[PDB]
């Protein structure tokens, strides 16, 4: 043990004495085996000099037969000079150990016999060796520590890996999905103090080679190490190797102040020997070593817990991916690295960043965010080459060495490699190092091979691969190579052949790639460029890959896990844009995308927000102010910020899976204002960004303007960037110097000081202080709350109200486990206290901290589903201990104790289940699932695959995918709950804890003065919601395995996956598969429920009997209702029978059959919550004047006849018809009555009544906040669900109640419907019985014409190769929606005359369009439709500003000069009259000749949509007049276009009403809605793979003889369109049919249908197989003939 090895230390051994006491022997055992070699040695400095002397001596001291081969001559002299620095700090330390000894006589009361080993800054003294009056460190003790902190100071930053998230949002408060760009980067430089030292302190302790004693103080076996760690620090830090910064975010945050200090370690010269082995001696001195790279048969062991969560085992299935992830092996690609190190470091930061940096062509602000963003990428160039010229030392073929890397278990379940730069976090390294490999056959470009060549290709140059079908990729892809890149190319093969560069290869790439810039991109032009030079194109080997991405993986995942309750067709629309189709086998994401629908969630998500932006500024039409504040913050966004979908698609920042889109934070429970701080971060960004470009502008041309060099790419002559300028400056001062409040509903302007002034001065413009805050505040009211609306719109309400209890629930968790945690260690240390051994400054032992730990296992703190393992209040925090663990011998630096004990988790509830269950399980089953796809690189939510295996493997990650979406996230989480109930106490508290817990377990009114009963009431009652979500998605899960699926959510190949369903739900509508569904749901509900327990005429086909008008006229009699009352039944009954109101009535399953048979949608009303109490409520159709009643009663039958009547007044009076004076005072005064409603205090009511109203609240905002349904159904909708709150709680209420103001509320309700339903005669006295307790309960349906805004923005991104998939006419038509169509009033549009001044302008220009187009100019369905929703645009305005077209008349003048007939014959000699012909048609047309005034803006028009117009005008000479601006013709005709409508646009964003020009936007409005919806009828006409208006035409009928109704001679036809013979095709198609036989089993069909031959089948049976041999032969003779045709060629016609 301790007692014998170096028994010369200081002070007493023993466990307890009197007189002074070393506790270094006590805390600390001596391990049997070997660990450290210098555990015997005295001079362990000596030990490693002797065995780094030569290979010779090195390979005996580590007993072992041969070394590393990069042990060469070379780094052994590096070595030698490295040591001696060692041994230069080494006498260091020694000078600090004397000044001690002395310095305040610390060493004169330490001979007194003062304890000062046992202070705060005294640990170090437990080791000190006696040499009588005077004492010194003993030696082997300090030379084994020096070997760790040198070769800790090598491999310091290298080693550290990916930060955890839950880490920085504690260290900053903030989340760090919010942080800004760079800060966020700034974590690889700085480290904080606490992690300086324990990352040293770990090493000091594992070079000793000692055991930690488990039953010694906390203070001694960790402080120890921990202090004298801060002491090698020390010295290190005075040599400069490591350099001091402060944080600045937390600085400048207008809320946060803590400050952070961060530490960050100087690189070392790229070049140096000892860079290519820096790990001599840490393999030396250990005896397993933990720093190594694996090469040939090295294989890294499998960790059994988590990644910083110790109290975590992995399980077994676990275990079992991470051994298959290491097995793969990864070999270097030779061509990169060489044209890698002949670019050279600064040119490759040229290319990547933002060119050449200097202090005087720099923003401020702008140049410090780029100093993180250079500094990962020198990072990772020094990397990749050292790992590079270690491989090269061990082999002469550097690309025939197998490398193994190392894999772990994250917090949240995903696999992460052990390294800060590796393939999966760096990009630079991706394309150096890949385990994929292929082998191809390219020797013809018709090939299969050539296919998937191609593929790689196109994905690589940022081309939607996975929204097109292959045919189409390969047109665009083939454009690139041959046109912009074709000059880097043809340097690339200059390269191939000479090893050497061109001195302008920067600029040349800049130029060829563009916006395309990445290291993947160089990847694509290096294989094609290797591809042309080879001779044999037979066997081309190739590491070339394509990734299997995700498409919006974060919401699809949570919208399949965590919803409950039955289908609805939104949710059946909304999730196919993730991959999951139904009834519809062997469908693609290529097919969907290109048939049906090229709108994702991301965007869905931004559509519904302009929506509501439109209703919220229509409703302040009186308060002009507040309206030019909202337009102010929209035109600020459109010039800097075009597009707010963020996200990780940066080109020189490390991939972590964190996700920063707005839709996916929202649902990730991110607080209101920290979204709008980071979308305010965004715009400042891309200020600052311009503000570097005036600068460099000036450099140039130091005499242009400041409009000139920031808006000059903008403008269409020199005055127009004034305007721009102009506006610029009058938004920005407008947003810092007014803030909006809110003043109980309604929001004020207030003002806060004064904004930015006019002077720019680029070189310091900045955006702070109260500015800042202003910026920040107007975002948050007008932007996210809108926002916020639209996002609950597409994922559906029923998944935010899972979300919400989910986060409740494990809030209330954490904070109870925090507080029992602190309260029973405070408990122990007052328990320790009275000890005579115990000192103040010592802490708990090891064992004590486990038996807590383990104190609380009652409470169920983790989460188990099976195969994995959660810890969600986990962390590593230093608030529990509150102490001083250690510091310097100078008392400078402080390092604080640090425990491993539970902690708040804050929001994190819900993103650690999503990525947990949803993308972890998927990804874990990937590896060990039987036929696991074989060398594959996987990040987190894709998959590289080599060409060679991509058919095949993209269908089990599809597989994996449907495995994963069998999980219950709410189901696992509720059983850790109901246990925590069992088991909590909440009387035991401390103050604060039921503070917190208050907060998440009640409202704000009920917050002051809550009773701890209070809080376990509410706390136990969110336990019975979780046992409702469950339940609902457990039987969502079954239903859905029984039908027919098709999964392509991991996909960009086009191999789905089949779930082998046995239920048939095709040919069916959206809404009729949703019936279908819900039938299954209820018949599972029943079948569970049985399971504990062991007058009218009727319809032939159900049980559903249906009673008619004139056929309840006796029913008054029945009820034997008072007489006062009875006649008004009389009444009741004339009405509805005038009208034809009908009464349906049956059984729950009797009349949900009759809906399907007559095609009519339900709207009962039934929960599973709802089931258990055994309720049903019908519905009205107020379309057709049809009731619904389920199992009716005679009291329900007579109420619904009033509720009927009833709501008819409500809808006359807001539809603007005459209703009866009596009437209208009546709707008036409940309307009134309502305002009040929504703004009463329920703080003094009982719990019941609070249910009751917060209900009633939430609907009715709803309808009042809706913008894209008509106003006046809204409004109505509104006031009937008001009038059946009160009469619900009408009973509740009048008894058990106080007078308070709901009370009252409820009474006054009641008497306004009395004198609406009696009208202007008596009604009965206050306080009487209605109807016998009359009650509303069914609902109502109610439909209206959809607003134009709707119809034109779903076929904005329409594309297809019948239709057009012309890329730049898409986002043309984008900037047209922003400026036009989002200022269209609301309301629906009408059909009137409309006799005027502009509507003569567009029905002139309507002619002209269609005229050009009979006149040369021939266009396809998608460049039509932009060409008349512009021009149309224009027109309007010429016809209200007579001078708009005074620049475009320049323009078009100047054309006319230089334009010839010739320009417009491809042949210019041809010989054919006609070619002559149509070019001089067209010149005509362009002179005006043609169409004989609105003549200019057709011209404007189409000069902007044609590209075979703008070919020719780009070529013509520019005036010398507009050489200042530096922009073609083509350009400047595009930019003359968005001036016109932007001034149109202010004209639409004023005062509309007293501008009179309202009439002159509905007839804007009415051509628009026509043309949007003439897209809307060619598309879905062409809505087949071929895009054929026949073949679509026959699918149709297909499809609807299969509703109706309820193989040998296809094989020979493929045989005789497949032929290769050329003697054979040479005689005819009659022979090759004689010959082939196949008019064997034509005669056999055609015989039953004449008759010749009698059969059993129907009509039904023979009309599928006549129709089934057409669809034969044209898919092999229109399709497959034509491409063996092409496949005989060695090339691409």
């Amino acid at each position: 043990g301790i007692d014998a090895v170096y028994p010369s230390l200081v002070g007493t051994a023993d466990s307890k004495a009197e007189g002074i006491k070393n506790y270094f022997k006590l805390s600390f055992t001596l391990p049997e085996e070997q660990k450290s070699r210098t555990v015997g040695s005295e001079a362990p400095l000596k030990d490693v000099a002797q065995a780094l002397s030569s290979r010779a001596r090195y390979e005996l001291f580590t007993e072992k037969e041969t070394a590393n081969p990069a042990f060469n001559g070379e780094v052994i002299k590096r070595y030698k000079e490295l040591m001696e620095h060692g041994e230069g700090i080494a006498d260091i330390l020694r000078s600090r150990l004397a000044k001690f000894l002395n310095t305040k006589d610390v060493g004169k009361r330490f001979a007194q016999g003062t304890e000062a080993n046992r202070w705060v800054g005294g640990k170090l003294l437990n080791i000190v060796e006696q040499d009588g009056d005077t004492f010194k460190y003993n030696e082997q003790l300090l030379q084994t520590a020096v070997l760790a902190g040198l070769q800790w100071r090598l491999t310091a930053t290298s080693n550290t890996a990916i930060k955890d998230a839950k880490d920085v949002a504690a260290i900053t408060g903030i989340d760090q999905a919010l942080l800004p760009e760079g800060l966020v980067e700034q974590f690889d430089t700085g480290m904080t103090l606490t992690e300086a030292v324990s990352s040293l302190a770990q090493k000091i302790e594992s070079y000793w080679g000692l055991s930690r004693n488990p039953n010694a103080p906390l203070g001694y076996t960790k402080g120890i190490p921990t202090a004298m760690a801060a002491e090698i620090l020390a010295a290190f830090v005075e040599s400069t190797d490591v350099v001091e910064n402060i944080v600045d975010m937390s600085e400048i945050d207008p809320d946060n102040k803590k400050t952070i200090g961060l530490y960050t370690i100087t690189e070392l010269d790229s070049f140096d020997p000892i860079n290519s082995f820096p790990t001599a001696i840490e393999e030396a001195v250990l005896v397993n070593p933990t720093e190594k790279m694996f090469f040939g048969d090295d294989i890294p062991p499998v960790a059994n817990t988590q990644l910083r969560n110790p109290a975590v085992r992995n399980t077994p299935e676990q275990k079992a991916a991470l051994k298959a992830e290491q097995a793969t092996e990864f070999y270097v690609h030779t061509p990169m690295v060489q044209f890698y190190e002949t670019l050279g470091k600064d040119r490759i930061l040229e290319l990547m960043g933002a060119g050449t940096l200097n202090k005087e062509l720099l923003n401020d602000n702008h140049a410090k965010s780029l100093e993180g963003k250079n500094r990962s990428v020198e990072d990772s160039y020094n990397q990749l080459f050292s790992v590079i010229e270690q491989v090269r030392a061990q082999s002469e073929d550097i690309s025939t060495v197998p490398i193994h890397y190392a894999y772990n278990m994250t917090r949240v379940g995903r696999m992460q490699m052990l390294g800060k730069y590796n393939p999966q976090s760096a990009k630079l390294v991706r394309e150096a190092i890949l385990p994929t490999k292929a082998t191809l056959d390219l020797s013809n470009q018709n090939n299969e091979d050539f296919s998937a060549f191609q593929l790689g290709l196109a994905q690589a140059l940022d081309i939607k691969v996975h929204t097109m079908t292959r045919e189409v990729m390969s047109d665009e892809l083939t454009k690139l190579l041959e046109g912009n890149l074709k000059p880097a190319i043809d340097m690339m093969v200059e390269f191939n052949t000479t090893g050497s560069l061109p001195e302008n290869a920067v600029d040349v790439l800049n130029t060829a790639l563009g916006d395309r810039k990445s290291f993947v991109a160089l990847m694509a032009l290096m294989e094609y460029s290797r591809y042309l030079v080879a001779e044999d194109k037979s066997a081309f080997v190739t590491p070339l890959y394509v990734e299997a991405d995700g498409v919006t993986n974060g919401p699809i995942n949570a919208m399949m896990l965590m919803t409950g309750g039955l289908f609805t067709p939104d949710w059946i629309r909304n999730i196919a844009k993730g991959g999951l189709f139904i009834g519809s086998p062997n469908k693609t994401m290529n097919e969907h995308r290109s048939t049906a629908d090229n709108n994702d969630l991301y965007q869905a998500s931004t559509n519904a927000l302009m929506e509501s932006l439109g209703k919220l500024r229509s409703n302040y039409a009186s308060n002009m102010p507040i309206q030019s504040q909202i337009d102010s913050l929209l035109s600020l966004m459109d010039l800097f910020l075009p597009d707010i979908n963020l996200g990780e698609n940066g080109a020189l920042e490390l991939k972590r899976g964190i996700a920063k889109n707005p839709l996916t934070i929202t649902i990730y429970g991110s607080g209101a204002r920290g979204i709008a701080g980071k979308l305010v971060s965004s715009v400042t960004d891309a200020i600052y960004e311009r503000m570097s470009d005036v600068l460099k502008a000036r450099a140039k041309d130091p005499n242009i303007s400041a409009a000139m060099a920031m808006f000059g790419k903008q403008a269409a002559s020199e005055a127009h960037a004034e305007e721009l300028l102009a506006r610029f400056l009058k938004d920005m001062e407008t947003l810092t110097s007014t803030v909006p409040v809110k003043r109980k509903g309604v929001l004020e302007l207030q003002s806060t000081g004064t904004g930015a002034k006019g002077k720019i001065n680029p070189k310091t413009y900045t955006i702070k202080g109260e500015q800042l805050k202003a910026l920040q505040e107007n975002m948050l009211h007008f932007f996210v709350e809108p926002l916020r609306n639209g996002i609950t719109q597409t994922v559906g309400e029923s998944l935010v109200y899972s979300t919400e209890q989910l986060q409740k629930a494990t809030q209330i968790q954490s904070v109870v486990l925090e507080d029992m945690f602190k309260q029973r260690v405070q408990e122990k240390l007052a328990e320790k206290a009275k000890d005579p051994t115990w000192k103040k400054g010592d802490f708990l032992t090891q064992k004590e901290l486990n038996d807590i730990q383990a104190s609380l296992n009652n409470l169920a703190p983790m989460i188990e589903t099976g195969s994995q393992t959660f810890y969600i209040a986990g962390s590593e925090n230093a608030e529990v201990a509150n102490q001083v663990l250690a510091t310097n011998l100078d008392d400078r630096m402080r390092v604080p104790m640090s425990i491993y004990a539970p902690a708040q988790a804050g929001v994190a509830g819900i993103p650690f289940m999503t990525i947990g269950t949803g993308d972890g399980m998927m990804m874990q089953t990937l590896s060990t699932m039987k036929g696991a796809p074989k060398n594959t690189l996987k990040i987190f939510d894709g998959m590289n695959i080599g060409l060679n295996d991509i058919t095949d493997a993209s269908r089990k990650a599809n597989e994996a995918v449907y495995t994963s979406w069998q999980g219950n996230p709410i189901k696992n989480v509720y059983e850790s709950y109901a246990k925590f109930m069992k088991n909590v106490d909440f009387s035991k508290l401390s103050p604060e804890a039921l503070e917190a817990i208050g907060k998440s377990a009640l409202e704000y009114d009920q917050r002051e003065n809550a009773t701890v009963d209070d809080i376990a009431n509410a706390a136990s009652l969110i336990e019975r919601n979780l046992r409702n979500i469950a339940l609902g998605v457990d039987i969502r899960h079954k239903v859905l395995d029984k039908v027919n699926l098709s999964i392509d959510q991991m996909a960009a190949v086009g191999a789905p996956y089949q779930n082998n369903g046995k239920i048939d739900l095709s040919n069916m509508t959206p809404e009729q598969q949703a019936d279908e569904l819900n039938k299954l749901f209820r018949e599972e509900l029943e079948a569970r429920k049985q399971k504990v327990a062991k007058v009218g005429r009727e319809h032939k086909a159900s049980g559903v009997r249906i009673l008619s008008a004139t056929a309840i006229r006796n029913l008054a009699k029945i009820s034997n209702l008072p007489s006062t009352q009875a006649a008004t039944l009389a009444e009741i009954q004339k009405s509805l029978a005038a009208k034809d109101y009908k009464i349906i009535y049956g059984t729950p399953t009797q009349v949900a059959e009759y809906a399907r048979q007559k095609n009519v949608t339900e709207l009962t009303s039934q929960e599973m919550e709802e089931a258990q109490a055994g309720n049903i409520y019908g519905w009205t159709n107020f379309d057709d004047k049809t009731i619904y009643l389920v199992s009716p009663s005679m009291e329900t039958l007579i109420h619904e006849l009033v509720h009927a009547s009833t709501f008819e007044e409500v809808y006359s009076f807001y539809q603007g018809n005459e209703v009866s004076p009596t009437s209208k005072q009546a709707i008036e005064n409940l309307e009134g009555l309502m305002e009040q409603f929504r703004s009463l205090d329920i703080s003094k009511d009982s719990p019941e009544m609070r249910e009751a109203y917060a209900d009633a609240i939430a609907t009715i905002e709803g309808h009042l906040s809706n913008g894209f349904v008509d106003p006046a159904i809204s409004k109505a909708a509104a006031l009937n669900e008001f009038m059946a709150w009160g009469l619900a709680n009408r009973a509740l209420a009048a008894k058990q109640k106080r007078t308070s103001s709901l009370v009252q509320m409820v009474k006054d309700v009641y008497q306004a419907i009395k004198k609406l339903i009696w009208g202007r005669k008596q009604a009965p006295a206050l306080g009487e019985d209605m109807f016998s307790n009359l009650l509303f309960n069914s609902a109502i349906l109610m439909r209206s014409q959809p607003t134009t805004q709707a119809v034109a923005k779903d076929g904005t991104l329409f594309h297809s190769k019948a239709y057009g998939n012309n890329e730049r006419l898409s986002q043309l038509n984008q900037t047209f929606d922003k400026l036009v169509t989002d200022y269209l009033r609301t309301d629906p549009v009408t059909e009137v005359e409309r006799r005027g001044n502009v509507a003569n302008a567009l029905m002139s220009a309507t002619r002209l369009v269609r005229d050009v187009q009979s006149h040369g100019f021939n266009m396809t369905a998608q460049e039509q439709s932009v060409f008349q929703m512009v021009t149309a645009a224009l027109a309007t305005e010429a016809a209200i500003d007579p001078h708009a077209m005074a620049r475009a008349q320049e323009l078009y003048t100047h054309v006319m000069k230089h334009l010839t007939v010739e320009h417009f014959m491809a042949d210019p000699d041809s010989t054919n009259p006609a070619d002559r012909y149509y070019a001089q048609q067209k010149y005509d047309t362009i002179s005006g000749a043609n169409l004989v005034t609105s003549l200019l803006p057709t011209f404007l028009g189409l000069a902007m949509v044609n590209e075979e117009l703008r070919s020719i005008i780009k070529e013509m000479p520019v005036p010398k007049a507009d050489k200042k601006l530096g922009n073609d013709i083509d350009t400047l005709l595009t930019n003359a276009g968005t001036q016109v409508m932007e001034s149109l646009n202010r004209r639409m964003a004023g005062d509309q009403k007293a501008t009179n020009v309202q009439d002159s936007i509905d007839a804007l409005s009415e051509t628009i809605m026509a043309a949007a919806l003439k897209r809307e009828s060619f598309y879905d006409a062409v809505a087949t793979p071929t895009g054929n208006f026949i073949d679509r035409a026959n699918q149709y009928v297909t499809d609807s003889i299969e509703r109706l109704s309820e193989a040998h001679l296809a094989k020979l036809t493929a045989a005789i369109a497949s032929e290769k013979q050329g003697e054979i095709v040479a005689q005819g198609v009659m022979t090759a049919m004689n010959q082939g036989k196949v008019w064997q089993p034509f005669h056999d069909l055609v015989n039953d249908i004449v008759g010749r031959t009698k059969t059993n089948a129907n009509v039904y049976d023979l009309i599928k197989l006549v129709k089934s041999q057409i669809s034969q032969d044209r898919q092999q003779f229109r399709e497959h003939l034509p491409t063996v045709i092409a496949g005989k060629f060695s090339r691409k016609l």
